[PDB]
């Protein structure tokens, strides 16, 4: 398992564009269109995104190529924010790959702003923070991917990805 395989499951993937959990369309492994109701404004966005008119189709490759950069980009926000860097930083690769799985769902400005959540974490108290991190919205409306988000966080394992 490594951070690819586990978006891979909590996104799936779907090659036409879709409506994601909050209603916005999407392509591919999660890959966010827009948040505009405008099905031509997303179709103008996935055209500029591949780099041809795609009639809202894409390729399995093209999929993969979206989410090697959008995994890249959650990094690089995490990199750059002064809340979400020293906690990425503390944590092992296992873990890191669970912040990077709250980013790439949610955006950098919304985990950074999990102030207790991101203290615990980097304490290190890890049942502490499992707990904090469900009384969030988050766990609320996606619970069995924030279930194993947060067992990812609690164990520092891969066991929650498991069958
Ligand atoms: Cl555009
Ligand atoms: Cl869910
Ligand atoms: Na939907
Ligand atoms: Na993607
Ligand atoms: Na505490
Ligand atoms: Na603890």
């Amino acid at each position: 398992m490594n951070i690819f395989e586990m978006l891979r499951i909590d996104e799936g993937l779907r090659l036409k564009i879709y409506k994601d959990t909050e209603g916005y369309y999407t392509i591919g492994i999660g890959h966010l269109l827009t948040k505009s109701p405008s099905l031509n404004a997303a179709k103008c966005e996935l055209d500029k995104a591949i780099g041809r008119n795609t009639n809202g189709v894409i390729t399995k490759d093209e999929a993969e190529k979206l989410f090697c950069q959008d995994v890249d980009a959650a990094v690089r926000g995490i990199l750059r924010n002064a809340k979400l860097k020293p906690v990425y930083d503390s944590l092992d690769c296992v873990r890191r790959a669970a912040l990077i799985n709250m980013v790439f769902q949610m955006g950098e400005t919304g985990v950074a702003g999990f102030c207790n959540s991101l203290r615990m974490l980097q304490q290190k108290r890890w049942d502490e923070a499992a707990v904090n991190l469900a009384k969030s919205r988050w766990y609320n409306q996606t619970p069995n991917r924030a279930k194993r988000v947060i067992t990812t966080f609690r164990t520092g394992t891969w066991d929650a990805y498991k069958n």
